[PDB]
C-alpha cells in the first residue's frame, strides 16, 4: 500500500511549471526530457528586441512585478506577469489533465494585454521554445500546409522512453498579425507563425536565448546578403521573423508576431491517455482549478482576526501562492571540493586564513549528477535550494499538501552523502551555475546549515499521531503508510545526527571547561573573521577573533531539535537503544546549554569563546542568537531563564520594535554595523519561530501564561501588518524590514519564508 501510494504520488507530481528561474517554462521531474520556455519582447526597431525579450526572472525599474495568483502542483495555476518595459500585462495559466501511463496531460493559456501606456499598434515577438534531452527520443514538427509558414497551428510529434508517445500543440491564438508589402514578403511570406526545427548537443538545449538569437542573426546575415539593406528595409519585425523550416530536431522554435493585444494555447496530449487535449478543455481545467484553490484555502488557511478580512485574504492567497508556485525541479551536476584538506578541520587559532589557502588549491570537481525537487527563496535573484530555508519553507507547504511536503523532504534527503553531509546551496547543473559567479560555486562538505527540515518532519509527526485531495493527506490518513516513510528516513535522519556530532564539535576537555556533560558541545565550522554563512545568519556578531575554543549557543539549539525529533520518531519506530541514547544526549543538552551558554549577568544566552588567558569567556550579543534555546522550544514553561528572555523580547529598548522584533539590539555595539544583514533588520523566519512559542506558552498553564499570550499578540499583529503594508505598497514580500521605518528592503521576491506569513495569520498551532 506504501508502493502504491508513492507511484499515484509520482503520477501526480511528475509534470509541472517546474523551471522557476523562468517567468514561464514547464519540464517533467526528469533530468533529461522534454522542456519549454516563454520569450516575448516589443520590437520598435531594429536593435531593441536584444534589449527588450523577456526569458529568465529579474527584477528591476522595467518591471513592475509578477507571480502566482493560485497555485497547486498537483493542478496547475494562473501566474500575472506586470512587464513596464513591454507595456504588456501577461496572464500564463497552467493546468494538469490526469490519465495514461505517463504523468498526464497539460495546457497552457498565454495571453497578453497591453497596458495604457502601450502604443495601440505595439508590435510583440512571441517565442515559444521546446527542447527534449536524451539519446532514443524524437520529436518533428508537422510541415504547414502553405508556403512560409503557419495559418493555423503548430503540432509537434515526439516520443521517449520517459514519457511514451506525446503531441504538443501551439493553437494559432487570437490576435492581429502585422502583414508586410515588403518585397522580402515574396520569400518570407507577408507575416505568419513559423517554426525552425533544429539540433544542438543535449547539454547545451538550456541556452534557449543564444540559440534564438543565433538564429536570428542568421536571418539577418541573409537579408544582407541577399541585397535587403537601409535603401528600403523591411519593417523590424519582419526583419526578426525567423524563416520557416519545421523538421526533426532536439530544438523547436515556435514564433508569432502580434500587434495589439494577443492570446494562444499550447496543449500537452499524452498518447496513452484518453482523447487528445483541447482548448475547451483547458478553459473548464482552469475554472475547475480555481474552484478547488478557492475551497482548499479557505479550509487550510482560515485566518483569524484581526486578519479575517478580504485584504488579507487576498495577500494570504498571494504570498502562500508565491511561495508554494516557487517549487522547481533542477538537475545536474554539482562543484564540490572533495580533497577534506585537514586545514579544513578548523583546530589552530587563526584557521580561517589555513582554510583560505586549502580553497586556493581550487580541488573542486564537478560531481553527480542530482536531482532535487524543492521550492526555493528568489526567482530572481538566487531561484535553488537552500537547506534551511526550505525547513520554513515547508511549514505552510506541509499545511496544504502533507505527502508534497514529505516528497520534498524525501528530495533533500536523497542528496546526503555516506558521511550524512548535505550541501547547504544546491547548484545542480549548468543552466543552474549560470546564476552563481564561480567563486560561490563550490561546496565543501564540512559546511552544515540549520536542520529546519525536523521541525516539519515534528508537525507530520504531531499529525500523524492525531484523488488530488486523497493523495495529499493519505500518508497522514494511513498510518501504516506514514510510518513506512519514517522508516525509510530515520536512518538519514540518524546519520545527520551523527554528522553535525561528528564535524561540527566543539572543544570542552582541552580548556579549563565546567560543565555537566563532556561531550555535548558545538562549533559551526567555516566562519571567516566578519561571518557565519553556515549559521544562516551572515554577519551577526560572533566572538572575535573566531576560535577553535568557540562554541554557539544557536548550534547546540539546532542539535536539541534533531535529538527531540529523534526522540519522537525512534519511539514510534521502536528504536528503544537509540531512543536511550537520545534521552541522554538532551539531558546532557539541557544542561549545558545552562553551563556553557548562560549569562546571569546578561539574563540571556550567549555564545563562547577561549580568552588570552585561555579561560571560557561568554560573548554576549543581545539578538537572536540570545533566544535560541527558547526559540528552538527546548526550554520549560516555568523556567525563570525563559522569562527573562520573555523580558529580553518585550523590550523596546532592546529587540521590541513595532515591526517585529530586531535581529540585534539597538543597545548593541555592533547595532547597524557593517553590511546590517543580520545587525537589526527584522527576519521573518525567527519572528516566526518567537510567535509559535510564545503561542505554545500562552495556551498552557504556567507563570508566564499571561505575558505570553500578550507578546503572542502583538508581535503576531506587528509582524503581519508589516508583511501586509509592504506587499500592498509595493507588490513584493521582502527578506527583511527596516524597525525603524517598517521598510521592506534587500531583495524582493522573497517566497521565500517570507511567506510564513499565512501560517502566523492562519494562528492555532
Ligand atoms: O534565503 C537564502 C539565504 C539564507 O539561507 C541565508 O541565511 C541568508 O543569509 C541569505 N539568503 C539569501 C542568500 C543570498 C543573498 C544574496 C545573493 C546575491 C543576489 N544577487 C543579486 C543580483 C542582482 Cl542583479 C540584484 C540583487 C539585489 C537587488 C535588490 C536588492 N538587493 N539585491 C542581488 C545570493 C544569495
Amino acid at each position: 500500500l506504501h508502493s502504491e501510494i508513492g507511484r499515484l504520488n509520482n503520477q501526480s507530481l511528475l509534470w509541472g511549471p517546474y523551471r522557476p528561474n523562468i517567468y514561464f517554462g514547464t519540464r517533467p521531474r526528469i533530468g533529461k526530457s522534454l522542456m519549454t520556455g516563454l520569450m516575448w519582447g516589443k520590437i520598435e526597431s531594429y536593435t531593441d528586441f536584444q534589449h527588450t525579450v523577456r526569458y529568465t526572472c529579474e527584477q528591476n525599474e522595467g518591471m513592475k512585478g509578477y507571480g502566482w495568483d493560485e497555485y497547486d502542483p498537483r493542478r496547475g495555476g494562473i501566474q500575472s506577469i506586470h512587464d513596464i518595459q513591454n507595456g504588456l500585462d501577461i496572464t500564463t495559466s497552467f493546468v494538469k489533465i490526469p490519465g495514461g501511463a505517463h504523468g498526464g496531460s497539460w495546457a497552457a493559456r498565454i495571453k497578453g494585454t497591453l497596458n495604457d501606456d502601450a502604443p495601440k499598434d505595439q508590435k510583440t515577438i512571441v517565442v515559444f521554445y521546446v527542447s527534449q534531452e536524451g539519446e532514443n527520443s524524437e520529436l518533428e514538427a508537422v510541415p504547414s500546409e502553405n508556403e512560409f509558414g503557419y495559418e493555423g497551428d503548430v503540432i509537434l510529434k515526439g516520443r521517449s522512453e520517459a514519457l511514451g508517445n506525446y503531441k504538443l500543440v501551439v493553437t494559432k491564438g487570437k490576435g492581429v498579425i502585422p502583414q508586410s508589402d515588403h518585397d522580402l514578403s515574396r520569400l518570407r511570406g507577408p507575416g505568419q507563425t513559423v517554426v525552425q526545427s533544429l539540433t544542438y548537443p543535449d547539454e547545451v538545449l538550456w541556452q534557449a536565448k543564444p540559440i534564438l538569437f543565433q538564429q536570428l542573426k542568421a536571418g539577418i546575415d541573409w537579408l544582407v546578403e541577399n541585397k535587403y539593406d537601409v535603401a528600403d528595409p523591411p519593417p523590424p519585425w519582419q526583419v526578426y521573423l525567423l524563416a520557416n523550416k519545421p523538421g526533426s530536431g532536439n530544438v523547436h522554435i515556435v514564433q508569432k508576431v502580434f500587434e495589439g493585444d494577443f492570446e494562444f494555447d499550447i496543449l500537452f496530449s499524452s498518447e496513452s491517455a484518453g482523447k487528445e487535449v483541447t482548448s475547451k478543455d483547458l478553459e473548464r481545467e482552469v475554472k475547475q482549478a480555481t474552484e478547488v484553490f478557492g475551497e482548499r484555502f479557505a479550509r487550510v488557511f482560515d485566518l483569524k482576526a484581526p486578519f479575517q478580512g478580504d485584504n488579507y485574504k487576498k495577500f494570504g492567497k498571494s504570498m502562500f501562492s508565491n511561495l508554494i508556485g516557487g517549487i522547481g525541479y533542477f538537475y545536474g551536476h554539482s562543484l564540490v571540493d572533495r580533497s577534506y584538506a585537514p586545514e579544513y578541520d578548523e583546530e589552530n587559532e587563526g584557521f580561517w586564513e589555513d582554510a583560505a589557502e586549502a580553497r586556493a588549491r581550487h580541488q573542486e570537481a564537478l560531481e553527480g549528477p542530482y536531482e532535487l525537487f524543492t521550492s526555493i527563496p528568489s526567482r530572481p535573484f538566487f531561484p535553488r535550494g537552500f537547506l534551511w530555508d526550505e525547513g520554513f519553507h515547508l511549514l505552510p507547504i506541509a499545511d496544504w499538501d502533507i505527502d508534497l511536503a514529505l516528497e520534498i523532504i524525501k528530495s533533500w534527503y536523497n542528496l546526503m552523502d555516506e558521511d550524512g553531509w548535505i550541501a547547504r546551496e544546491q547548484i545542480l547543473g549548468a543552466e543552474a551555475r549560470s546564476k552563481v559567479p564561480k567563486e560561490f560555486q563550490t561546496q565543501y562538505p564540512h559546511y552544515a546549515n540549520p536542520p529546519t527540515l525536523f521541525l516539519v518532519l515534528d508537525n507530520f509527526v504531531e499529525r500523524l499521531r492525531k484523488l488530488d485531495e486523497t493523495l495529499s493527506t493519505a500518508s497522514v490518513d494511513n498510518p501504516e503508510v506514514g510510518l513506512e516513510y519514517l522508516r525509510r528516513l530515520y536512518p538519514l535522519l540518524r546519520r545527520q545526527f551523527d554528522w553535525f556530532r561528528k564535524t561540527q564539535a566543539g572543544d570542552i576537555k582541552s580548556y579549563d571547561r565546567e560543565a555537566y556533560s563532556t561531550k555535548e558541545a558545538y562549533r559551526w565550522r567555516g566562519r571567516t573573521v566578519s561571518h557565519c554563512l553556515t549559521s544562516g545568519l551572515d554577519d551577526y556578531p560572533r566572538p572575535q577573533p573566531p576560535h577553535p575554543g568557540e562554541l554557539h549557543v544557536d548550534l547546540m539549539s539546532w542539535v536539541g531539535v534533531m535529538v527531540k525529533s529523534l526522540i519522537s520518531i525512534g519511539s514510534l519506530l521502536g528504536a528503544t537503544e537509540d531512543v536511550e541514547f537520545y534521552t541522554k544526549v538532551l539531558d546532557a543538552i539541557e544542561h549545558n546549554l545552562d553551563d556553557l551558554h548562560w549569562s546571569e549577568k546578561e539574563g540571556c544566552y550567549c555564545d563562547a569563546t577561549i580568552d588570552e588567558f585561555e579561560e571560557h569567556k561568554l560573548v554576549c550579543h543581545k539578538g537572536y542568537i540570545s533566544l535560541f534555546p527558547f526559540l528552538t522550544g527546548l526550554l520549560k514553561p516555568d523556567s525563570p531563564k525563559l522569562g527573562k528572555l520573555l523580558a529580553l523580547i518585550g523590550d523596546e529598548s532592546e529587540l521590541w520594535s513595532p515591526y517585529g522584533l530586531r535581529s540585534l539590539s539597538k543597545k548593541d555595539e555592533f547595532y547597524g554595523t557593517a553590511e546590517n544583514y543580520w545587525r537589526s533588520p527584522v527576519w521573518i523566519n525567527i519572528n516566526y519561530l518567537a510567535i509559535v512559542q510564545l503561542y505554545n506558552i500562552a495556551t498552557q498553564d504556567g507563570p508566564y501564561k499571561e505575558t505570553a499570550r500578550d507578546l503572542y499578540t502583538r508581535l503576531r499583529k506587528n509582524i503581519v501588518e508589516t508583511v501586509y503594508r509592504n506587499w500592498e505598497e509595493t507588490g513584493f514580500a521582502w527578506e527583511q524590514y527596516n524597525p525603524e521605518t517598517g521598510k521592506g528592503q534587500r531583495t524582493q521576491h522573497f517566497t521565500g519564508w517570507t511567506s510564513l506569513v499565512v501560517k502566523i495569520m492562519s494562528g492555532h498551532h
